[PDB]
């Protein structure tokens, strides 16, 4: 039976989560809806279950489908999960942070020294690690997808050019079924 | 052999994680640093891993130490989790920027309004359940403790009154033994 997902596609929370679906196989439909009780937008329905918060949307997805084949939390592994939840954290206190206010005006319309300064961390992490994570693809990585997507839009896209592992670390993901899937999907409704 | 943390033992963040090692019975000393790749407080050491971000600290700390007894988690447990995360994020997103203004304000030296309709809506969900993530404590319930603590220092304590089910979840998490161990050492150093 399809889970539900309400929300624009091309929306930053709404595309971690279709990602997340597309990752694991789920079926699932996509409504837009116009103008849960916060009314908050994106909504996930499975069933009865009705979620909204994105992270735990996402969570639960990555949760419910879960496979040996396709295991992208890592919960039955200490260390692993926790540097998942250590760069997903990063990702959301730091990095999408430093993109936002490019995003924003480069594109509807300072922030790129502290993003330098992210860079050359992770950098440094993709250098000793294939993903973020150690040495296997996780929600960490995933999590990175929307808003370095629309960066990318940007006439700052060639600046991962001086962050090398960084570049190739990106490539990869752009490379994944699932992820060129959404990245289709991330445009207004024409 | 302890586990470490290091930060200042009244930061948000430090008590977040000292408050989760109290719950699960865990063996650890604070270290208070002076002037892990941006250099972040809270930093917790369990013997060779070294972690940053509390959020993912304290996942870690209850997932180290889980017993049948002590599972705030609940990971094991699908809509459980899930419920978890969705109130988690809703502290993190919500709760707590409502609280921070006024802290700030009153007590080193608009935002009462968001908190109202904030509050409207946990009253709400806690006459339905014991805790916020259903009938069950969680690390969602222990995510709101540290705000909250510092938010009834101020004179605007009084309002958790117009929200009856909020005040006696609030008064239920300020009896459990770990919850009262931090709010103790929840000081400045003198
Ligand atoms: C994006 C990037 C650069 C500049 N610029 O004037 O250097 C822009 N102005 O408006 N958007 C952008
Ligand atoms: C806290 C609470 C109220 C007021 N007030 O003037 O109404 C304050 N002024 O500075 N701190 C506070």
């Amino acid at each position: 039976a399809p889970v539900k997902v309400f929300g624009p596609a091309m929306s930053t929370n709404v595309a971690r989560v279709t990602l997340c679906l597309e990752e694991v196989g789920a079926e699932y439909e996509v409504v837009n809806i116009d103008f849960n009780p916060f009314g908050q937008i994106p909504a996930f329905q499975d069933g009865d279950l009705l979620l909204w918060e994105s992270r735990a949307i996402s969570k639960y997805v990555l949760r419910k489908y879960k496979t040996d084949e396709v295991d992208l939390l890592r919960e039955s592994n200490l260390e692993e999960a926790a540097m998942v939840d250590v760069w997903t954290e990063v990702d959301a206190h730091t990095y999408n942070p430093a993109l936002s206010p490019i995003v924003y005006q480069c594109l509807f319309n300072e922030s790129l020294e502290k993003l330098k300064k992210v860079l050359e961390v992770y950098e440094a992490r993709l250098s000793k690690h294939s993903y973020l994570a150690g040495d296997f693809v996780s929600f960490a990585d995933l999590n990175h997808f929307p808003y370095t997507f629309y960066f990318m839009a940007t006439p700052h896209a060639a600046l991962f050019d001086s962050y090398p592992h960084v570049k190739a670390w990106w490539d990869r993901l752009m490379a994944r079924p699932a992820v060129k899937k959404i990245a289709a999907t991330m445009v207004p409704p024409k």
